[PDB]
């Protein structure tokens, strides 16, 4: 359980670790409304395995909207193709999240979908595809992520360097690209309240997000719902 852990109680978060405790308040009102964590590596690919392994959580037992994201997931290699990522570069990728994507359409348990996120290899495929897939959905909207980059920096460069190669740390672009390219409602919650980051992924609580992020200093760890 070296890249997803298991549960942990949210207020591990605190015990385990004094350098959190000027974190109490915020922690503790979060322990009302989430009771578990799983800790992600932190490697710079936490963001990508944190979102993809939540969701394919999320949609366990669910067959209706297991199908409608099979079908969602059936359409990306023409978004890849649109994009300019050929077949043959991207294929490798693309069987590995459709694998899991099986996996949890054939009855599927957490344990098993754990065992496939903890794979070095087939997790680093999942992610891959994920940033493939970011990317994709950056470069078809050139004209809209153009606003949120340095002016001299071109938005193919932007996805080269900072959303295709594996270990590349995520800002609020790559969490707006990759969960509207998959259609996925996240909530991102800060641990400290004193970071001043615009979050673009907190939302009132009557929304209905899939998948709860912890974040603290370019980390992302999975929060579960009391
Ligand atoms: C989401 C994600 O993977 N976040 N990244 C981390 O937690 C990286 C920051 C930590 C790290 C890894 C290797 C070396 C250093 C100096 C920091």
């Amino acid at each position: 359980f070296n890249l997803i852990s298991e549960k942990c109680d949210i207020l591990s978060i605190l015990r385990d670790h004094p350098e959190n405790r000027i974190y109490r308040r915020k922690i503790e009102e979060l322990s009302k409304r989430f009771t578990a964590i799983r800790k992600t590596k932190g490697d710079g690919n936490c963001f990508y395995r944190a979102l993809g392994y939540s969701y394919l959580e999320s949609l366990l037992g669910k067959s209706r909207e297991i199908f409608k994201f099979k079908e969602r997931v059936l359409q990306t290699p023409n978004d890849l193709l649109a994009a300019g990522f050929e077949e043959h570069k991207f294929r490798n990728f693309f069987n590995a999240f459709y694998s899991v994507v099986e996996l949890v359409e054939k009855d599927g348990s957490v344990s098993s979908l754990l065992k496939v996120f903890n794979d070095q290899s087939a997790s680093d495929h999942i992610v891959q595809f994920l940033r493939l897939l970011t990317s994709a959905f950056i470069r078809n909207r050139a004209d809209f992520f153009r606003h949120f980059i340095d002016e001299e920096m071109d938005i193919k460069d932007f996805c080269t360097h900072e959303v295709e190669p594996m270990a590349t740390e995520c800002d609020h672009i790559q969490i707006t690209a990759l969960s509207q390219a998959l259609s996925i409602a996240l909530q991102v919650e800060y641990v400290d309240e004193m970071d001043t980051a615009l979050n673009h992924h907190v939302f009132p609580e009557a929304a209905t997000p899939s998948v709860y992020l912890l974040y603290k200093t370019s980390h992302y760890n999975i929060l579960y719902a009391a």
